[PDB]
């Protein structure tokens, strides 16, 4: 209840900075339409001003990631899932890289490239619950990461459920039930507070997901066209693993040179923004527009995309539809145009993650599984123009639920889970197409988890950080043998005035080995360092209480490392006094179990 | 995958029996009714077939559940959350009993008085996969009860992420990621097999979530009755709580004298069917229907209840609408129906959950959800006939989404958990009210938290079943000093022929504590003493492979009960060698803890 309202709180300060960054960014993308728009159609010109505002936007931002954050470049999720798998950085947990981040992610919102929102905003948002517990409680810890992963994506799109779905399911072995507890609370109330304020302040009318794809609900599917629900999986999960495997084809071809290190240590800045000028060569709407179709931000991309009808029987009208028209070749076949979409999506996708931009790898995603969806409606509308006979009433197909499944399935893939489609269903609007999106999204996860790694297992992979990860082999010959550190420290309690102020001047660390005596080498229990130096200070100043706790585990010195990995994971406890006999043996530490599962 | 195999095998046979029992259920009602219709209008016999169907359905349930199963009347969900929880029967998963349930629970089914659905479903689903597991792998418990809990839930209702969330968030502390994988995989494919079933054999076309509730979704809630939203939580999740109260009013009622306890005793068999006796006298359509529209069946109930329009302007006219017609008195007010259908559904409901039955609390409690809902609806509806005004569009209110907001709410109260809710918006069929159901059920499971406890930690309370609660109260004077037994089982590995025979012909049990000598009493580990008679019996055979485990643990004697608690919540192992020094020094079992927890 009380640490409810910590909760939001925290969930208000999300909502709030929610709206402000999404608010600037549509402000800013229509700014710059209203000004493309409004000078005139120049072809050197409109040239001119469609590559001076992107780089000139997306350099701001790499100034920000480069100069004020020492660290946080190609930020996101698998940097805290790693946290909560032990290894704490703190110092990359800064409040004050926290703002040079986010405003960036502004500017890199503020791009018309396609971008990542979610990961670096997770990343933020455990940084706020971090901050905010630290100043609370004085007016647990992986607790705060799984809160502030939970919050932080339903706080991005309005998603309690899934969101809490989404940080639980892929970054945890165990899980605790206060967690969700406080997890579906504030993010409902995150998801509540950020869809208000749109209608409070900027009409919203009062409540959408954010898109209502609108259908006619009535005989929705059918059942008919289910054994091309067979392909709504499979080739799109295939597709999803070539998509990893060609990120790693680009993340060696990060550091596969020495020539390119050189010219980046040369001048680090120019690199991103020279490629995606080429790529802004491969945007310029009537240049290459006309066979791109580039005056597409994605949001309002996928909306249209999103349209309750057949293309191709709309390519039988010149009708000057929604921002539809956009969709329309006047000679040339749809299909084409779907073809040249989703090719240049895919190959501009890739370096559009790759630059060195803390990025989430899920929005261009989503983009790419709803083209794929709609193209698979709109080409078996073409096969079959026809539909069903029903009571005085033909009931043909509409290929919208078809883009959203695709825009559920992929991303599934490339997610590796299946919460993704809950977060797709729960923006969507409408839930016909739950059964169907759900078995694609087992299939694809399926042929993914049967071919390739994933996303965020290759990123801490290549970026080669200090993870646990182990693949259920226990082979005939591995023991702790070579593993635990012989090294002890030890504080017998009989010690008095001298040998306290010896133990005083001579030790660093937080809390100790306490032991009977060093000749019975017995572990006791672990105390407070600093707890010991408050007592004797203020048992030296008034001049001119003693509490013992216990060391809950002992290592029996034959385990296998796989079940050693098993106890760690378990207790989510880092270090281990390997004693035999009560009489301390070894020290074994997480680092130290990481380098052994290196072979 | 080829585990999955045996899953959706598994979810196969399970929407089987669904299927087939709400068939058989589906078809005794419209049965009934048609004979009911088709006699004649005699108010003697309309009374006369009236009390003779029910009961003779209901007393030959009730002698399934008395004489073939022996314990597994009142069964259901609680007794297998406590199962994982440690306490193992197997006695009470016994197959044959599950064909004494299910059927007899079709007789529950075929009743037209609210019975409980999905609890012994549940049950029933784990025995198929125990049994399931049981023959397979030969061709990981509370893995199985889990993965039986979710595929019961979402085979009951064709939820596969409801059902999984139902099954994690209440029966456990930690949770397995394999485990849920097994779960929304088999919860999918079983919610997918269950619907389409129903299109190929007995048409419903293609596909509802059962219950298409169809709504405008155009300007839907809109937020200016939502400070009526805050009343939708709270009195409901309070009257929820008086329930539970009055649910304990009459379990202690079960066994508060001792005279219906011997007249129990003298013949168990008639106390059920004589209140429903009276209860069929108030049932009767033409008798007392007149003032209860007892025509109701609660399914098609509950549909017809969620009908999107005003009955308020629905009283300006006669009209011959749908199903809808039942709600009317010709000269009384339909505030007044709907009053005297609240007031006799809930003192109906703790009557037809109390009879000696396994009995799901749900479906009841869904139908006064629902009628609160509508109640508040149609009474604001009065208060407010207007409506807003929109572009050249006036739009009033219907309270369809009010009775489902109230079917997910009170329910969620009762249930103390927000996946019920996920249920009932997953068989909604449309999906605008997510937020204000998420506030709703949140409010009132924050209400009935602060109040009562659980229905089925009051049932398991009642029971005196053994179980571990807790409760977060670590006082200053307890320890484990009375509680390890001194009883000490040994095994030397020295031991040579008559001493490995004296081992064979001396204990029992099936693994043993190792130690290296008697005089040391340090363990080293434990050993199956199968495994011992097997390598004895196969060596002294052919007349005429030394592994060895270890023992992961050792309480320390001066631990706390909650933290000993914690330690075998966290640990999932059922003994404890309370050693001192490696030498053992006492036992401690988990019957113990709860022996020690009375306390």
């Amino acid at each position: 209840g009380e640490d409810g309202i910590f909760l939001v709180l925290l969930g208000l300060l999300m909502a709030l900075v929610s709206w402000s960054m999404d608010y600037v960014s549509a402000k800013s993308l229509q700014a710059y339409k209203w000004s493309y728009a409004q000078m005139q159609p120049s072809l050197p010109l409109q040239f001119l001003v469609w590559v001076t505002f992107p780089l000139v936007l997306i350099l701001f931002s790499a100034l920000f990631c480069h100069l004020i954050s020492p660290q946080a470049v190609g930020s996101g999720i698998p940097e805290m899932k790693t946290i909560l798998r032990g290894v704490v950085l703190k110092e990359y947990l800064t409040m004050k890289a926290f703002v040079a981040k986010v405003v960036a992610l502004t500017a890199g919102l503020g791009s018309g490239i396609p971008v990542g929102k979610e990961g670096p905003f997770v990343h933020i948002a455990s940084i706020c619950a971090a901050v905010l517990s630290k100043f609370m409680s004085v007016f647990y810890y992986s607790d705060i990461l799984t809160v502030g992963c939970a919050v932080g994506v339903g706080c991005c799109f309005g998603t309690p459920l899934g969101g809490v779905l989404f940080s639980i399911e892929v970054t945890s072995t165990y899980f605790a039930v206060r967690n969700y507890w406080r997890g579906f609370f504030a993010a409902t109330f995150s998801a509540f507070v950020f869809r208000v304020l749109a209608v409070w302040n900027k009409d919203a009318v009062t409540i959408t997901a954010l898109f209502r794809t609108n259908f006619r609900m009535d005989f929705p599917f059918d059942l008919k066209e289910l054994p091309a629900f067979a392909a709504i999986g499979i080739c799109c999960g295939l597709l999803g693993a070539v998509f990893v495997y060609l990120h790693r084809q680009v993340m060696l071809g990060v550091r596969k040179h020495k020539a390119l290190s050189q010219f980046l240590a040369k001048h680090r800045l120019l690199y991103p923004g020279i490629v995606t000028f080429v790529i802004a060569s491969f945007t310029f709407p009537p240049g290459m527009g006309q066979f791109m179709a580039g005056e597409l931000m994605p949001r309002e991309a996928i909306s249209t995309l999103f349209d309750n009808n057949t293309w191709v029987k709309h390519a039988g009208d010149p009708e000057s539809l929604g921002q539809s028209a956009v969709w329309i070749h006047p000679r040339v076949n749809v299909v084409i145009i779907i073809f040249l979409f989703f090719v240049m999506k895919f190959w501009m996708s890739i370096v559009a993650t790759t630059m060195p931009i803390p990025c989430g790898g899920f929005m261009p995603v989503f983009v790419l599984g709803a083209a794929f969806g709609r193209l698979v409606g709109e080409i078996m509308a073409m096969l079959f123009p026809d539909g069903i006979l029903f009571d005085d009433i033909i009931y043909k197909i509409l290929p919208g639920g078809y883009a959203v499944i695709g825009a559920a399935a992929l991303t599934g893939a490339v997610s590796h889970t299946v919460s993704t489609a809950v977060i797709c269903f729960e923006l969507t609007g409408q839930i016909a197409h739950i059964l169907p999106m759900m078995v694609a999204v087992i299939l694809a996860n399926m042929v993914a988890q049967s071919l390739q790694p994933s996303l965020y297992d290759s990123i801490i992979q290549v970026k080669k950080l200090p993870y646990l990860p182990w693949n259920q082999l226990s082979k005939y010959t591995i023991f702790v043998e070579d593993i635990m550190v012989r090294d002890v420290k030890f504080v017998s309690a009989s010690y008095t005035y001298g040998e306290l102020r010896t133990l005083l001047q001579t030790t660093t660390v937080k809390t100790l080995p306490l032991v009977d005596s060093k000749d019975s080498m017995i572990l006791l229990g672990s105390v407070e360092r600093s707890e010991l130096q408050a007592l004797l200070q203020r048992h030296l100043c008034p001049e001119r209480s003693c509490c013992i706790d216990q060391s809950p585990f002992q290592l029996v010195e034959q385990t296998t490392l796989h079940k050693t990995h098993t106890l760690f994971s378990l207790l989510g406890l880092h270090l281990a006094y390997v004693t035999s006999m009560g009489k301390l043996r070894g020290v074994l530490a997480l680092e130290e179990l990481q380098k052994a599962i290196e072979g």
